[PDB]
């Protein structure tokens, strides 16, 4: 509603509205379909095949209301406006078209020929846009009206399984509906408004919340299977790829607290390839999914060591010791967040 059309695009929009009526007055006859009184499916019957003028009302305000909608979301998204030349748009092509599927109406079959344009992906990916707010308006409509998700069509009930998110939307009618809408798309750009793309956000914010306010859950063993000298080994295998940490805590280690930001745990990330004890350095390399990594601990001359899929991780520097010294203290016992 905030969208203001300007004039150009305006006059634009009329003769593009009747483009696309026309548009899709010969892809259903070319779909094989015929003219008729009523709306019936199964008769092959609808009075829209012909001229705007003895087309419904109705259905003309449909078709000018959401070519209107279309422009103006492609507005809304920031779509630079685009004039390929006054007299290249004044120029109109004709390409006809044999009659079984070629519309009723007296209009011309391709104003445009859907080949001599190389459409460019990042328009493409702004009518994968423009076709998911669609779907989205037609849904307010569902909901508006009262229907609802439903797996199995139900008028009476106005339940529909066309309500879904457009993601997960059936592929068939998705395809239908949206090749629809890339040529009408193409048609308006080859009609002369060459709309230019507007730029593409490469950055993503990559879903960092999670359920409830926790970020992170640690796994540790018991308190009194802590190791105080000796050789030990156990493996951490890691199924997914992300922000994992394994290592050995102490027995005061906080579950609120993530590990080796604190002193009381000693841990190893991955997925930054750093390890982590009161505070981050640089160390490793980072892990795949299906990784083991595998945490040895020398607590007679206190040393830490890791290894990723058996091969010895290692500092910036060649060293192989995870951390140098460290006091034995009351233990340390396995730990993973
Ligand atoms: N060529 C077209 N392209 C896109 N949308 C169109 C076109 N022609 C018509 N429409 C829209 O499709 C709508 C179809 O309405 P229809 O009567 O089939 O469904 P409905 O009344 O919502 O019924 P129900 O959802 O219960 O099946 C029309 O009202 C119009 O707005
Ligand atoms: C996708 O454009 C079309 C193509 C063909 C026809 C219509 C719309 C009009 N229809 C009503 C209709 C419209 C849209 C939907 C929908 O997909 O939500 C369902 C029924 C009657 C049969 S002719």
């Amino acid at each position: 509603s905030q969208i203001v059309l300007p004039p150009h695009l305006e006059r634009i929009r009329e003769k593009l509205a009747e483009n696309i009526h026309e548009l899709w007055v010969m892809n259903k006859i070319e779909l094989g379909w015929q003219y008729g009184p009523v709306r019936d499916d199964n008769k092959r019957q609808h009075p829209c095949l012909v001229e705007f003028s003895k087309l419904p009302e109705q259905e003309r305000n449909y078709n000018l209301q959401m070519s209107l909608e279309t422009l103006k979301t492609l507005l809304a998204l920031g779509c630079h406006v685009g004039i390929s030349d006054e007299h290249a748009e004044d120029k109109v092509k004709k390409m006809k078209l044999p009659k079984n599927y070629q519309l009723t109406s007296g209009y011309k079959p391709a104003p445009m020929d859907l080949s001599f344009i190389k459409l460019t992906p990042s328009q493409e990916a702004m009518v994968d846009k423009l076709a998911e707010n669609a779907h989205n308006v037609w849904a307010r409509d569902r909901i508006r009206q009262g229907w609802t998700y439903g797996i199995q069509q139900d008028v009476k009930n106005r339940r529909n399984p066309r309500l879904v998110p457009y993601t997960l939307l059936d592929d068939r009618t998705k395809k239908s509906n949206k090749d629809s809408l890339r040529e009408a798309v193409r048609t308006l750009l080859g009609y002369g408004y060459n709309l230019e793309a507007p730029d593409q956000d490469h950055a993503a914010r990559a879903e960092v919340c999670s359920g409830t306010g926790e970020r992170f859950r640690i796994f540790r063993a018991e308190k009194t299977y802590a190791v105080k000298a000796g050789r030990w080994y156990f493996e951490f295998e890691t199924v997914t790829a992300g922000d994992m940490r394994v290592g050995w805590s102490r027995p005061g280690c906080q579950p609120d607290q993530e590990l080796g930001s604190d002193e009381r745990a000693f841990a190893f990330d991955g997925f930054k390839a750093q390890r982590w004890h009161q505070g981050n350095e640089h160390y490793g390399r980072s892990w795949q999914a299906g990784d083991v990594v595998g945490c040895m601990v020398d607590m007679n001359e206190h040393t830490m060591m890791f290894t990723l899929n058996g091969e010895i991780l290692l500092d910036d520097s060649g060293s192989e010791l995870a951390f140098k010294d460290f006091d034995v203290g009351d233990g340390f016992i396995p730990v993973c967040s």
